[PDB]
């Protein structure tokens, strides 16, 4: 059998870019911060709870789905590009709307730990794993009005936890499903457009 649950993180953060000119591509840092995660998706055909007497195998993969473009409050498109993805695996590059970053750090791990192996949407749990930062750079449209900006960039981040009854178990949430996942994170990009 196979139980997969996606634990969605949803913290709000701000990044100050300062004074910028439309000929620049100001960057902003996206950090992965430990916190409370909410189940927003699952697929299970196995047991609901492990009482401690039995073994199962773990496969954990971190996910980040980031938009390639975001509308400013006043109605202007900002183009988001990956500047430094660190060790993250950038996949489904063909998509025209979102970036897909993954990082599998655990697989084939046998465990007897008692617990719920298929929590339902809405359930929570604490995540303490840390992952590399991802730095992006933004292209501002030349016609962007001067002034201060505080752009809300919503995105998805979380832990795909896969529990299975056999060694060698492998699973990846489909990209088309992932892109639809709730984007509970929010990066508030701050900057003052002084022309250019």
């Amino acid at each position: 059998w196979n139980n997969i649950v996606f634990y969605s993180l949803g913290d709000v953060n701000s990044y100050q870019g300062g004074n910028v000119v439309i000929t620049q591509r100001p960057q902003f840092i996206t950090s992965w911060r430990p916190g409370i995660a909410t189940v927003t998706w699952n697929q299970c055909n196995g047991p609901e709870f492990a009482d401690g007497f039995w073994a199962y195998y773990r496969e954990y993969i971190a996910w980040v789905v980031f938009p390639k473009k975001v509308m400013t409050q006043n109605g202007y498109p900002l183009f988001i590009e990956v500047h430094n993805k660190g060790s993250w695996s950038e996949e489904n590059t063909g998509d025209n709307d979102s970036y897909f970053f993954l990082k599998g750090y655990k697989w084939d791990e046998r465990a007897f730990d008692a617990g719920n192996l298929c929590q339902k949407p809405g359930e929570i749990t604490r995540l303490t794993e840390k992952f590399d930062d991802i730095i992006f750079k933004v292209a501002l449209p030349a016609d962007l009005p001067l002034g201060d900006y505080s752009v809300k960039i919503p995105y998805t981040s979380g832990m795909q936890r896969h529990f299975a009854s056999y060694l060698g178990a492998r699973f990846k949430i489909p990209y088309n499903v992932a892109k639809t996942l709730p984007r509970e994170n929010e990066m508030l990009f701050l900057f003052k457009n002084i022309g250019g």
